[PDB]
This record gives C-alpha cells, sequence and structure tokens, in this order.
C-alpha cells in the first residue's frame, strides 16, 4: 500500500504498525523509523518528575521502549524484558534522542539496542527483547 | 507520605498508588489508565517500569537516590483496570548503592519482576 503513504504531506505516523493507541505528548515525538531503525525524541515535562532537577525513570525507559518497538514495527509485538543504564540524571528542557538499532531478529523474538543521547552526549543505554506474536497460560 | 523522603514532585495519578513503605520495603498499585496503552489491551511498558520504579525508590527510602540500572521482565500485558501491586524489598545495600527486587502481581498471578540498582548520594 498505500496512496495514503505517498503524499508529499503523509503523517510520518502513517506506516508505523506498533502502539497505535500511544499518545506521543505522554511519551516521547517520533523522529524517523525503517530499515531496522528509529529514533525519538524525549522533552520531559514537569509532569514526568519524579525529583524537581530528576525525571522519572518511567519516562526515560518508557521514551526508549517506544524506539525500540519502533524499530521493528510489527503489529502484534510485546516487549518481554530488558536490561538498562540510566547514566545520568535528566532534568526538564533537556532534549534526549532515542535511537533504537535491532541487533538480533527471528520470526518470533528480537533484541533491540537503544541509546540515548544529549547534545550528543549519551546519557541511557539499553538492550531491549521483542517477542512477536493474546494467549498467555 | 509522612516520613517519605523521595520523588517529591512525582504525579501518583500519572504512576501508582502509594500503599505501604518502610522496613526497606514498599508496596504501590497501578490503576492502568486509558493514556497509559500502547494498544488497546496492553499499558505501555514505561508505565510499567514507572510504578516498579516508584516503588524501588519507597522501598530505600533515601533522600538523593537514583535509580542508575534495572534488569526486568515483563511476564504478561496488562490491560485497563487490572489492578497491579508491585512489591519492592531492598536484597542489597551498601548505603551509597543498592539493588531492590519488585515483583508485581495481578491477583496472585506474577505479571513483573525486576531488579533495580539504586545509588545514593
Amino acid at each position: 500500500g498505500a496512496m495514503e503513504m505517498n503524499m508529499a504531506d503523509a503523517p510520518l505516523e502513517e506506516g508505523l504498525l506498533v502502539c497505535t493507541r500511544l499518545d506521543q505528548n505522554l511519551c516521547a515525538e517520533l523522529i524517523s523509523f525503517g530499515s531496522g531503525k528509529a529514533t525519538v525524541c524525549l522533552t520531559p515535562k514537569e509532569f514526568m518528575l519524579c525529583e524537581d532537577d530528576v525525571v522519572h525513570a518511567g519516562f526515560i525507559v518508557g521514551a526508549a521502549s517506544f524506539a525500540a518497538l519502533c524499530a521493528l514495527n510489527k503489529k502484534n509485538s510485546l516487549i518481554s524484558s530488558m536490561k538498562v543504564n540510566l547514566l545520568a540524571p535528566i532534568e526538564i528542557k533537556q532534549e534526549i534522542y532515542f535511537n533504537a538499532t535491532i541487533t538480533h531478529t527471528s520470526s518470533k523474538k528480537s533484541t533491540i539496542r537503544v541509546e540515548g543521547e544529549f547534545m550528543e552526549i549519551k546519557v541511557f543505554e539499553g538492550d531491549f527483547e521483542i517477542l512477536v506474536f493474546r494467549p498467555f497460560k
């Protein structure tokens, strides 16, 4: 498909298959995706703070998580696990770019590496495992 | 939240309700809202990790603390208004650095587990 994807002015999200219900205002702005990668950008808001000068880990990891899902961009996918390092505390007004790249893939699962950068300095790094298929036992 | 030394600025409606804390343990309860969804039947990982993170910080309960790393397994997708209790317990501490284990359960079925490393300055 699809005519809507062609079009000078097609929204970037048009071809995005994952997290259809996600409000980017609560997570991160999608910047690009495709070819086994994605970038999102988090500009933290006051509601995201844990402390006056520390953005809550849920929002830092939440942005990384979204980048990771966008790199694979598959309909029926879930994050199953992650190992992540929050290298420095982030304040509001800091723009953090999260760049995801798939490192391993199969029909059933992938591993995606995410690096977060502030002014091109790494401040986050993580590996996410994603499962692609919901039934459970 | 008297005696609570961590996350003074955190909006509990956007995260999880603090149920109890003290003695190197804490429980919080996540009530998923629609704004938290990634997909119709999957709460975004950021809110699940956010809830666990809050639990972990309240277990240690130290001023000037920061989550420096985590290893977590999301064991099942979480859906709207499944109440999820996250129970955090310190497993290692040298004051400067601590490890907190957090388990989240829906009913008594385990939907989340992880280890959180916390630095205090």
